[PDB]
Parts: structure tokens; C-alpha cells; sequence
């Protein structure tokens, strides 16, 4: 194993530091307005030297943008699909490209036999080919990794069966920015070649003029190389016919016939397309030959790559023959014609791939190495796209949420193999195909208008449903005697109860179980563990009554504690927002311990009084002017003070203190330590009032950030035995912090309501002396270290949080984990800020044509950790990456996997068991089964079970090892007859594992496994 922490990869472009570097100036380059003015030499081509030219016809298919999904496939994409087959069936050698598997899949099943024939025999014969093959192209900036490689197995599995191809090189032309966890998936997909369009205009000037726009991108962690795929980023600033051709869009746009009159489209540069004729085609392939000797300086090969499409193009009959036609006339001229020396023709994306290796092969070009990130994108002056990292967090919350449900259905599902009746591959299949849609580049990243933002809502509810009955069915069927079992495989055996999802003040969908001695004494309720460790964590259900005791199914009891349901309501008479406590229902809360990737049963049971195992939450609600709380049968009355500091420690854990208006002041690790500052602050970014305008993509703020005005806002104080919280009603933002004996828990409910052109932001600030450095996450897999750069504006410095951050200096380091992607930074030395919210009232001029006023309330979550980290061994000063210590990590891992919980629906539970999987090995902590989904149905005679297993690096801090077994997902299941080693989509075989053992991986690599059961 590579060491990912001592050793500095040495690269020739590293991209923290060519940052460091680059001065950004944004001068008039001339008609190429972001670069120069390109000069060749023409005798660098010649008869024995020609410059191969491969024209790739494309159609940029969005999977939903400023129509839903649907509409776009019923008014263009099957149109599009439609005319691309008959005219490749026709027309031998033209080409195309196609990237968006999720249209192709819902084009195929519903053509006829004999059409689904002439397809297959398009893309057999190399006319149509697919690129990337994902069910959409994705966000690179929110998604989860995990997310990223569902959605890519989800398109590719499908090609393979039916396409029967398996695509090695990537196209992606629209992300806004671009992640090496890309590069880092794929190569571990079977991938040799990946594409990539929307980096900064300054970066894409500075690797042009060293010629280092194709690169082997590694890991910034990969001292070796082994991670590396070769990579083309794109020059220009669009991937539209304009900006491909060469540089100068009022050239190339006269290359792009479809923009002549008849179609509704022109050339703004006001020199329209001319039809080719034997008059002017001389004249017109000067012109085109030059733009492409240009755009061919900026390469180290004679292979050019000239994309030629656009969004939802190559539609009509006479869009394609308008194309093809003049296209055709441009070839046949420039390739007769010895003095251009070229030889040009329609092409496919993986043949421009083909041929630029085989002229490296022949010596002709050695490519530079390469790490780090190309965030945050710019595609002009200061109009930076950070704010798509924060836009719609209500669904970029519920994209966690299904990441989570959508890996514990499959889990839950895989142990067994099930009755083609039970759907259970039906439901997995509507689940995973509706997560990896949300996954497009226009869903996550909040930028489609709001009817669209509704259809993935309403998929993704559909998707969690899907989940929940799979998950219910599996549990029922996992924890009952195997003869007394008999289902309905329509009946609801138990309910997910979710504390965060939508969460209080979202949604009251949580369901109150009812005991009393008229009607039920005791309810079982049990607790899924998806991880591959032994793992404790409180658990809190609704219940009827406060007199409620737990046991394990051994009977033994199990200490509780029982809190008030308190919900906030903004008062429209008295102009406060103060919480008021139910009188018919509780919270119970308990620590539940459960199994590796395992199952355990708890019964919960009313008493007419105290029972001796549970206790009672004090509350104390500090406000001027308070009135009584009543809370029907809790047994402890409320309390009432003015405001005033507080500090609570629950455990022996840390003791934190608040301010009088409820915030964090200081966090005390232990009884002697010191009580260090770390204080929250709730602050607003306006918009300009001349100039640019924010939007859903584009962050533009009229300045830093102004404090929101707290008046004197209403404090709750919870304390108990086992979890206390303090709760503060703020303006737009229920603020929340619970503590449970360790890292303290925070909650923000997020209304923005109707302030309008308003972001609100949650800073913390600390004296950690961080300088300019901070450290952010790429897809949840991997930590980089990021440096604040004053040459650059505010919102450039804002970067993805899609899991976590932190600031540290020698002795001490505060992170911020999360529970949903948000965009934020570090603009002074010692602080985190992330962005919480952002209405804006104007479009940004970037295709969406609205603004984002359709915010919704939304329950924000995140884990916050002090700790000392100077015995800790980190990566040299010049190292670009970061890593998480053992707590963080477990804190990342509480958000984003947590305990799943089942209420048993009926009155009694039959045959009933304690527990499933106590025989389950307890891996390492680092360690972590990503995936476990059965890639069988029931009537194969050899079943098969895929695992993800990735290990990531947690830093040595000095707690000493210890126990934990090695984890085998190869034998996890009986009978097992095989273990091979598997590409991550499951799709090829790499190697036929001795013992039919699957080794475990090392830090910072992830590998599938497949088990074959007889
Ligand atoms: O923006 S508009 O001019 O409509 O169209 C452009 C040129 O065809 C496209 O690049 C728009 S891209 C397509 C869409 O997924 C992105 O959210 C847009 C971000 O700008
Ligand atoms: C699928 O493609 C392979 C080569 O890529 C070919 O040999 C095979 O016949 C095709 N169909 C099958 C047998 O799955
Ligand atoms: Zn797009």
C-alpha cells in the first residue's frame, strides 16, 4: 500500500499551486476574447506530417433543465433518437455521440423490434457510440461519490445488456467546474480517456499556452501514478459550435449550418452560415482549415478533436442533412486539396482517443502529470459559479437522505433472494434509477426552473417509498422464524421512523406509537447498522405516554430518557418565535447497539408511573415575559429565566458554553483543558444593485456579509441524562445544539421566507491561526487542502462543502461535517462559513430564466469537532491533501449513514428474533461496504452478490490500534463457489480470487468484489 500522507507526489501541474501563482488578469485576448491571438507556422504540416482532423457530431440532452425529463424526451430527445437512426442507418459515414443514458433507455424499450435491430447495429458497427454511458452526465461539485458511481453503473448496466458495450472514454461538456474523484471512479470502471469543458477562462489560457491541455490526471494523494487517466480539457469557453471549431466564434459560427433563418437561430457575431456550393467551398475551407491549425497549437498532437453540436440538436430531418451535406462538401474539398495537408472526417469520441495515443505511442508527444481540482469555475471576469453549491438545499438534503436509503434497501434486500412477486427488484430498480437522475447537472446543483425542481421531488419521494417498502419487507423476513414467516409482500410489517427526514418543522410525518393498558402494553421496534462495524447511537421514537420503559429482546433493560416534543412557531400575534410543547406526545431516547451490517430488537412498554430505567429531561426556557408550557403527563415542569449564558456537559464529554442568545461561545474538551473560543454567528449576503446579478448559478454578494439582527431571540434548554440541547428561535433559522457525550450535533430549520435577494450564511469563528489555509471535501471522498486568495473575489473563494471542512493550525483543529452539500469557506484566518440558504429575485443569464424564490423550510445538519491534533501525524506543508481523524470521520459517518429504525405495525410481532448478524465480522474503522447489492434474480442457479468495499485514511494520532477482524465480503454469504475482483460497475472480471477470499483494500482505494454463491 502507497503511503497517502509522507510522500508528495511530484506532478508538473499541481493545481493548489499553480493557483498560487496565476495572476487571473482578465485582459481582451482579441477575437479568442480569453486567450491571444494564435499564430502557427503553415509548414508545420506537409505531405508526410498531415494534421488528422475528426469532426464528433453530438447533442447535449439535459435529463430535465427548463422542461422535466419527460418533456424533453416527448417534444425533442425521441425526435432526436428518432432522425440519428435513420440518418446513420442511411448515410454510412456520418457519426454521433451519445451521453445520456436514462433518454436512450426510455427511447430503446419503447421502439420495435426491428428499429431496436437497426439500432444494435449502429453502435455495433462504431456509427453511434456511447460516451461516459452514466444514466446522466453529473454535478461534480455536490454529488456524493457514491451517488456518482450508482448513476454510472445504472447507465452502463444497462448498455451492457442491451447495447451489449461498455464505454472506456468520458464526455463531459456541461458540469459546472470539474472533481478528480471523476477521473478516480472511472479509472477504476475499466475507463482509459475522460473529457472535460467548464474550467476557469484563466486556467484554460494558462495549460493552453504550456500546451498541457491533455494530462494524466492522478490523485492528489498518488505518489506512484497508478490512478491516473488521460484527460482532454477542452480551450474554450463553450463546448457550442462557435467555440469549437477553432478560436474565433464569428468564424466557427458560420460553421454551424442550422443557423440559417429557417430553424429560429443566428449568429450574434452578424455573420451568418453560407451553404457550401463549388464557388465558395475554396474560400470557406481557408477560413475553416485555419481555425483549426490554430486550435490545433494549442495540442501536442497532428489529432484535432472538433466536437459539432449543441443543446437538444441534430432534432429535425433538415437539421442533420444541413449539417451532414455541407460538412461532407468541406472534407471532400480540404482533403484533395495536398496544400492544406489534412485529412478530415466525421468522427466518434473514443477514435480521437485511438489515434492520439497511437501518435504517442509513436513518439510524437509526451503528455504532462497532473492533480488537484478545477474548482471554482468562472466562465467570464468575476462571475464565479458557487452558488449552485448552495441552490435548493431542501432537495440537495434529500439527495443524502435516498443516498443513505437507497444503500440500505439494497443491503437489507441482498441476504436473500427473493420471489419475483415481491418486487423487490422492481422498487431497488425505481430507487436507483430516480437518485441517479437527481444526480444530472441541473438537478442537484438547484439550477432547473421550478416545475423541474418539483418532478425530482416528487421522483425522489417516490424513490424513498420504494426504499422503505423493501427495507420493511427484509427486516420482517431477516428477524422472524424462518417457519412461522408468511408474507404479504404488500403489507406494511413495519414503518421507518426518520428524526431528521423531512424533520421537525419540516413535515410532521413521524408516527406516534400508541400504548396504553386499554389498547397496547408494548411495541418492538428495531435498528438497522448498515456499516461494517459494531455500533452504538441514541435512537428517539414518539411515544403515547412519558411512563415508557426499553428492553432488548433478552429482556434486559436498557436506560432511557424522556424529553418533551417541542416544536417552533412564529407567533404572527405576539412577533416572537418560541416553542410549545405537545401534551399527548414524548420522545423517548435510548443508546441502541447493533451488529455489523445487522439487526437488533427492542420492546418498549408503558407503566402506570416512573419506571425505574428511564428518566425525565429538565427544561428551562429563557425569555422576558414567558407564559406557562404546559406538557400534560411529563413529569418535571418547565422552567423560566431571563436570558443568560449557559454551559452543559452531558457525560464525560466536552462542556460548551452559550451565549444569552443561545449560540456556542467556547468548547471545554475536559474538566481541565481550557474553555476554547469557537463561536457561531448567523450573518446575510445581498445582491448588487448595478452590474451582475446572483442567481441559481452565480454567486455575486454586494460585499462581505452583515449580521443577522438577533433582537432577544427565545432560548430552550433541554438537559438530560443521556442527550441536552440548547434551541434558539433566530430570525429565519431554528437553531440547534445537541449533545450526546461527544462532538456536539447541530441543527439549523432554514426559512428564508420571503427576504428576498438574501443569503444566509452560519460562520464560526475561532483563534485557531489558519492563515489562508482550509480544507473542504471532494463527492464525500476525499479532503483538499484549499488557500484563501485575496487577488481573487469573495465568491471565488467559496468552494463545494459536500460533506465537511476544517481549519487547523499546529496545536488545534475545528471540522464541520454535514448531512447535505453546501457551498462555503474560510475568509479570514480562524473562521468556517457555510451557506445555509439564498433567495434571489433575478436570473443570472445563464439559460434557467428565473430566479430562486421557491425555497422551502429545510432541516440542515452537522456534526462540530475540537480537537487537539499536535500529536498527530499530517502531511508535509507542501502536500496537497487532508485527512480526518477517527472522530470526524465516525461524525461524517452519523450524518450521512445512521441508524435505521422500524416501528412493528401490528399488535404482535410472532416469531420474533433479537438480532441478525451478531456473527458479522466488525471491520477495521476505516474501512467502510459502500455498497452490497445481489446482481441476481431468483432463478439463476448461481447466485452473485457485488460489495464496494473503500477504506479511507483516518490520521494517526497516537490511540493505540486495537482488536477488529478482517473483513471478507466474499464470504459473508454460504455456499460461496467463486470470488473474482471486478471493475466498480460489476461489469468485468479482473481477477479470480485464491481461497475465494477477497482481500480488504488499502487507505484511500476502493475495489468491488463479487461473490458467486451455488
Ligand atoms: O444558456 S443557453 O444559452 O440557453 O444555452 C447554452 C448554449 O447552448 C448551454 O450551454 C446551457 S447549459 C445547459 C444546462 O444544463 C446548464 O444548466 C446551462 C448552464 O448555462
Ligand atoms: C458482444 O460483444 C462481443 C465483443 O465485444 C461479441 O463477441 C459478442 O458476440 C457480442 N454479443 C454477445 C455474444 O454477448
Ligand atoms: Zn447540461
Amino acid at each position: 500500500c502507497q503511503d497517502v500522507v509522507q510522500d508528495v507526489p511530484n506532478v508538473d501541474v499541481q493545481m493548489l499551486e499553480l493557483y498560487d501563482r496565476m495572476s487571473f488578469k482578465d485582459i481582451d485576448g482579441g477575437v479568442w476574447k480569453q486567450g491571444w491571438n494564435i499564430k502557427y507556422d503553415p509548414l508545420k504540416y506537409n505531405a508526410h506530417h498531415k494534421l488528422k482532423v475528426f469532426v464528433v457530431p453530438h447533442s447535449h440532452n439535459d435529463p430535465g433543465w427548463i422542461q422535466t425529463f419527460e418533456e424533453y424526451y416527448q417534444h425533442d430527445t425521441k425526435h432526436i433518437l428518432s432522425n440519428a437512426l435513420r440518418h446513420l442507418h442511411d448515410n454510412p459515414e456520418m457519426k454521433f455521440i451519445w451521453a445520456e443514458i436514462s433518454y436512450f433507455a426510455r427511447f430503446y424499450h419503447d421502439l420495435g423490434e426491428n428499429k431496436k435491430l437497426q439500432m444494435k447495429s449502429i453502435v455495433k458497427n462504431g456509427q453511434l457510440e456511447f460516451v461516459t454511458g452514466g444514466w446522466v452526465m453529473p454535478d461534480e461539485a455536490n454529488s456524493h461519490w457514491r451517488n456518482v458511481l450508482l448513476q454510472l453503473t445504472e447507465g452502463q448496466t444497462w448498455l451492457k445488456q442491451f447495447m451489449n458495450v461498455t464505454p472506456t472514454a468520458s464526455w463531459a461538456i456541461d458540469p459546472f467546474g470539474h472533481s478528480p474523484t471523476m477521473p478516480y471512479i472511472l479509472q477504476k470502471s475499466g475507463f482509459k480517456n475522460m473529457l472535460i469543458q467548464r474550467t476557469h477562462y484563466s486556467v484554460k489560457k494558462e495549460l493552453a499556452q504550456q500546451r498541457q491541455l491533455e494530462f494524466l490526471w492522478r490523485q492528489i494523494w498518488d505518489n506512484k501514478g497508478d490512478t491516473a487517466l488521460f484527460t482532454h480539457m477542452m480551450p474554450f469557453y463553450s463546448y457550442d459550435i462557435p467555440h469549437t471549431c477553432g478560436p474565433d466564434p464569428k468564424v466557427c459560427c458560420q460553421f454551424d449550418f442550422k443557423r440559417m433563418g429557417s430553424f429560429g437561430l443566428s449568429c450574434p457575431w452578424k455573420v451568418p452560415p453560407r451553404t457550401i456550393s463549388d464557388q465558395n467551398v475554396a474560400a470557406r475551407s481557408d477560413l475553416l482549415v485555419d481555425q483549426w491549425k490554430k486550435k490545433a497549437e494549442l495540442y501536442r498532437t497532428n489529432v484535432l478533436l472538433i466536437p459539432l453540436g449543441d443543446d437538444f440538436r441534430f432534432k429535425q430531418n433538415t437539421e442533420w442533412d444541413v449539417q451532414r451535406v455541407n460538412y461532407e462538401r468541406l472534407f471532400e474539398h480540404i482533403n484533395s486539396q495536398a496544400h492544406f495537408n489534412v485529412q478530415a472526417q466525421f468522427g466518434t469520441l473514443q477514435e480521437y482517443f485511438d489515434a492520439v495515443h497511437q501518435a504517442e505511442r509513436a513518439g510524437q508527444a509526451e503528455f504532462p502529470t497532473l492533480s488537484g481540482d478545477f474548482f471554482t469555475y468562472a466562465d467570464r471576469s468575476d462571475n464565479y459559479w458557487s452558488g449552485y453549491y448552495t441552490s435548493r438545499p431542501y432537495h440537495k438534503r434529500m439527495d443524502r437522505v435516498l443516498m443513505h436509503y437507497v444503500r440500505a434497501a439494497e443491503m437489507l434486500s441482498a441476504w436473500h433472494s427473493w420471489d419475483g412477486m415481491a418486487r423487490i427488484e422492481e422498487r431497488l430498480e425505481q430507487a436507483r434509477r430516480e437518485l441517479s437522475l437527481f444526480q444530472h447537472h441541473d438537478g442537484i446543483t438547484g439550477t432547473a426552473k421550478t416545475h423541474v425542481v418539483v418532478d425530482y421531488e416528487q421522483r425522489m419521494q417516490e424513490a424513498l417509498k420504494a426504499c422503505q417498502m423493501v427495507m420493511q419487507q427484509s427486516v420482517y423476513r431477516l428477524l422472524t422464524k424462518p417457519s412461522i414467516y408468511s408474507p404479504d409482500f404488500s403489507f406494511s410489517y413495519f414503518t421507518l421512523d426518520d428524526s431528521r427526514w423531512p424533520g421537525s418543522g419540516v413535515e410532521d410525518s413521524r408516527t406516534t406509537i400508541i400504548l396504553g393498558e386499554d389498547i397496547l402494553p408494548s411495541k418492538h421496534v428495531v435498528m438497522h447498522n448498515t456499516l461494517p462495524h459494531w455500533r452504538e447511537q441514541l435512537v428517539d421514537f414518539y411515544v403515547s405516554s412519558p411512563f415508557v420503559s426499553v428492553t432488548d429482546l433478552a429482556n434486559n433493560p436498557v436506560e432511557a430518557q424522556v424529553s418533551p416534543v417541542w416544536s417552533w412557531h412564529h407567533d404572527t400575534l405576539t412577533k416572537t418565535i418560541h416553542p410549545q410543547g405537545s401534551t399527548t406526545k414524548y420522545r423517548i431516547i435510548f443508546k441502541a447497539r447493533v451488529p455489523p451490517m445487522g439487526l437488533a430488537t427492542y420492546v418498549l412498554t408503558i407503566s402506570d408511573s416512573k419506571p425505574e430505567h428511564t428518566s425525565y429531561a429538565s427544561n428551562l426556557l429563557l425569555r422576558k415575559n414567558p407564559t406557562s408550557l404546559p406538557l400534560g403527563q411529563y413529569p418535571e415542569d418547565v422552567k423560566f429565566g431571563d436570558p443568560r449564558e449557559i454551559s452543559l456537559r452531558v457525560g464525560n464529554g466536552p462542556t460548551l458554553a452559550f451565549s444569552e442568545q443561545g449560540l456556542l461561545k467556547s468548547i471545554q474538551l475536559t474538566q481541565d483543558s481550557p474553555h476554547v473560543p469557537v463561536h457561531f454567528k448567523f450573518l446575510k449576503y445581498g445582491v448588487r444593485s448595478h452590474g451582475d446579478r446572483s442567481g441559481a448559478y452565480l454567486f455575486l454578494p454586494n460585499g462581505p456579509a452583515s449580521p443577522v439582527e438577533l433582537g432577544q431571540p427565545v432560548v430552550l434548554v433541554t438537559k438530560g441524562k443521556l442527550e441536552s440541547s440548547v434551541s434558539v428561535g433566530l430570525p429565519s433559522v431554528v437553531h440547534q445544539t445537541i449533545m450526546r457525550g461527544g462532538a456536539p450535533e447541530i441543527r439549523n430549520l432554514v426559512d428564508i421566507g420571503s427576504l428576498d435577494n438574501t443569503e444566509i450564511v452560519m460562520r464560526l469563528e475561532t483563534h485557531i491561526d489558519s492563515g489562508d489555509i482550509f480544507y473542504t471535501d471532494l463527492n464525500g471522498l476525499q479532503f483538499i487542502k484549499r488557500r484563501r486568495l485575496d487577488k481573487l473575489p469573495l465568491q471565488a473563494n467559496y468552494y463545494p462543502i459536500p460533506s465537511g471542512m476544517f481549519i487547523e493550525d499546529a496545536n488545534t483543529r475545528l471540522t464541520l461535517l454535514t448531512g447535505q452539500p453546501l457551498g462555503g469557506s474560510s475568509l479570514a484566518s480562524g473562521e468556517l462559513e457555510i451557506m445555509q440558504d439564498r433567495r434571489l429575485a433575478s436570473d443570472d443569464e445563464r439559460g434557467l430564466g428565473q430566479g430562486v424564490l421557491d425555497n422551502k423550510p429545510v432541516l440542515h445538519i452537522y456534526r462540530l469537532v475540537l480537537e487537539k491534533v499536535n500529536n498527530c501525524v499530517r502531511p508535509s506543508k507542501l502536500h496537497p491533501a487532508g485527512y480526518l481523524t477517527s472522530a470526524a470521520h465516525k461524525a461524517s459517518q452519523s450524518l450521512l449513514d445512521p441508524l435505521d429504525k422500524f416501528i412493528f405495525a401490528e399488535n404482535e410481532w410472532i416469531g420474533a428474533q433479537g438480532q441478525f448478524g451478531g456473527d458479522h465480522p466488525s471491520a477495521r474503522e476505516d474501512l467502510d461496504v459502500s455498497v452490497m447489492r445481489r446482481l441476481t434474480k431468483s432463478s439463476a442457479k448461481t447466485q452473485r452478490v457485488g460489495y464496494v468495499l473503500h477504506r479511507t485514511n483516518l490520521m494517526q494520532c497516537g490511540t493505540p490500534e486495537e482488536h477488529t477482524q478482517k473483513l471478507d465480503v466474499c464470504h459473508l454469504l454460504p455456499n460461496v463457489a467463486r470470488c473474482e475482483r471486478t471493475t466498480l460497475t460489476f461489469l468485468q472480471n479482473l481477477e479470480h480470487l485464491d481461497g475465494m477470499v477477497a482481500p480488504e483494500v488499502c487507505p484511500m482505494e476502493t475495489a468491488a468484489y463479487v461473490s458467486s454463491h451455488s
